[PDB]
């Protein structure tokens, strides 16, 4: 398994509107979690969840954002025995599949939310299940 | 897919020490989430997560706890098209596999926690990743 991971901003999910998104490259399966801020520890929390969902990957591709190049994240990945490659934001080889997942997720979130009567932000108490439904639907 | 679901109390995970545990009967895969209280909505939040991890099941077996027999939970399951069977707490046919999962999970949580130097409660900031690690290890 080789994953692509990024963060994408989704105000429908505010306050925890920073979505950490992983796509498994061979299967196209997605894992998404919500966060208040993009940080090294948010990335690590996200991947911990993703490992529990998909298994432990051999490698993860990210961009060169601080949250991915930090000593903390380097060490977390090493502790897990997961290889890491980084490129510039949006590079195709390492980020095009996760960027597609971002777009698919945002469209799905919008459609579900609007279907439930939410034309703008999703009420806080409804976000977790809606996000899980979007993940289910896409996978 | 037929699941067995229950709640089990794990003080190492306090304050959100109520663990909602699902086992997929054919694969023995487990999904676990943390909760502060056993409620109908906690069960629903748990299953929403479980569907995102395992897929939508045909049926779920639980005990006859309030959180499972409520109008709210009946309706949530119906909305999802998931059949439900209930029995007395601990009944074998519908709860023995999830009770085994409870025991496997609690042992794993203890071993991981003690390995990290936590002889009693796990620090709050460390619980989510430790729980995800336990789920990964068991699956």
């Amino acid at each position: 398994q080789i994953w692509q991971t990024n963060f994408t901003l989704e105000p429908r999910m505010a306050p925890r509107s920073w979505l950490a998104v992983t796509v498994d490259t061979a299967s196209s399966a997605i894992v998404v979690t919500q966060h208040g801020r993009v940080t090294s520890v948010a990335a690590q929390h996200h991947w911990a969840t993703a490992i529990a969902v998909l298994g432990r990957p051999k490698a993860i591709k990210t961009d060169n954002g601080s949250c991915f190049t930090s000593k903390s994240t380097r060490e977390w990945l090493a502790r897990w025995g997961i290889a890491h490659t980084t490129g510039i934001p949006g590079n195709s080889q390492g980020q095009a599949m996760v960027e597609r997942a971002n777009r698919l997720l945002k469209d799905k979130i919008r459609v579900l939310a609007e279907g439930d009567g939410f034309m703008k932000r999703i009420p806080t108490s409804k976000q977790g299940e809606l996000l899980a439904k979007a993940m289910y639907a896409l996978n």
